């Protein structure tokens, strides 16, 4: 067991092994309650998480217990990882705080890019490689966007912010739902993994324009935006919408065919053009996969078959378990005390 020591940094109590040095807080409250820290043990900067209140409630053990499983999960250099995670608590009993540790990463696409065709490449190359590997443990992230991708000086990037939302959270003219899928943004169908895929087309589209694709001014405005691109659906799309509601309403829109896509992205390289024509497809069962994108012509500079890994397999039964706060308290202790630092 390390030494811990204590401190209050803007109204809140920290006990964290010595080893971490230079508290300071970082966001303004946007991360949560997170320091940037130096790690004697790594000579790496560090973000430090101290959950708030992670057993107060079932919903809230329960999350607390899938972000831990997660994090502890994803080995890949494109993904977020944990270098650490620790509490004071010296037994189950007296057990009350956890506290996570990764790379401190203090830019977002936003920071860069709020970029000529090589950056382009560059940076979804990256979010495809890291995909791949979330998609192989049968992981979906639901969130992809512009400010839950990390990105350094040398145009290095990382997936964060997995998907663990609130109905206002999304309404309006709002970033938090321009790169969602239309079947997740409306309910249409069980959603699977292509999600993601339309969220990365809809990323790729705004580094190429310096626009947003889809900014609507709710979820009406931009349903008529994406049907303006891709054409309103075909019989065989409708048959798979379970809301007859949902159905009837796609029925009662002016039918209109898919836009020519060299005509909306002007001057873009062709390559570009056509992976965007392959990922922002309506019925999610056609997109392109991940493995199959990486393959494409458009990243022939960066692609290498044999250094494109795949995942452990990832255990999520827990999702289908009903448990007590009590049960999850304990399971999240023994995934802090079982944890094994990366070499
Ligand atoms: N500067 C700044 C921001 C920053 O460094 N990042 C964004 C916030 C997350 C918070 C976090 C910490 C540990 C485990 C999961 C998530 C990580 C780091
Ligand atoms: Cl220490
Ligand atoms: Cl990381
Ligand atoms: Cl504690
Ligand atoms: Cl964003
Ligand atoms: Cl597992």
């Amino acid at each position: 067991r390390p030494t811990f020591y204590r401190q209050e940094l803007n109204k809140t109590i920290w006990e964290v092994p010595e080893r971490y040095q230079n508290l300071s807080p970082v966001g303004s409250g946007a991360y949560g309650s997170v320091c940037a820290a130096f790690d004697t043990k790594t000579g790496h900067r560090v973000a430090v998480k101290k959950l708030s209140r992670p057993f107060q409630s079932i919903i809230h053990a329960k999350r607390t217990y899938r972000e831990l499983r997660l994090l502890k999960h994803m080995k890949h250099e494109n993904v977020i990882g944990l270098l650490d995670v620790f509490t004071p608590a010296r037994s189950l009993e007296e057990f009350n705080d956890v506290y996570l540790v990764t790379h401190l990463m203090g830019a977002d696409l936003n920071n860069i890019v709020k970029l000529t065709d090589d950056h382009v490449q560059f940076l979804i190359y990256q979010i495809l490689r890291g995909l791949k590997y979330i998609h192989s443990a049968d992981i979906i992230h639901r969130d992809l966007k512009p400010s839950n991708l990390a990105v350094n000086e040398d145009c290095e990037l990382k997936i964060l912010d997995f998907g663990l939302h609130t109905d206002d959270e999304m309404t309006g003219y709002v970033a938090t739902r321009w790169y969602r899928a239309p079947e997740i943004m409306l309910n249409w169908m069980h959603y699977n993994q292509t999600v993601d895929i339309w969220s990365v087309g809809c990323i790729m589209a705004e580094l190429l324009t310096g626009r947003t694709l889809f900014p609507g001014t709710d979820h009406i405005d931009q349903l008529k935006l994406i049907l303006r691109l891709v054409g309103t659906p075909g019989a065989e799309l409708l048959k798979k919408i379970s809301s007859e509601s949902a159905r009837n309403y796609i029925q009662s829109l002016a039918q209109m065919p898919k836009m020519n896509f060299a005509n909306v992205f002007i001057g873009a390289n062709p390559l570009a053009v056509d992976l965007l024509e392959k990922m922002l497809v309506l019925d999610s069962d056609k997109r392109i996969t991940a493995a199959q994108a990486l393959a494409h012509a458009y990243f022939a500079q960066y692609h290498d078959p044999d250094d494109e890994p795949v995942a452990d397999p990832y255990d999520q039964s827990f999702e289908s378990r009903d448990l007590l706060i009590d049960e999850w308290k304990s399971l999240t202790y023994d995934e802090v005390i079982s944890f094994v630092p990366p070499p």
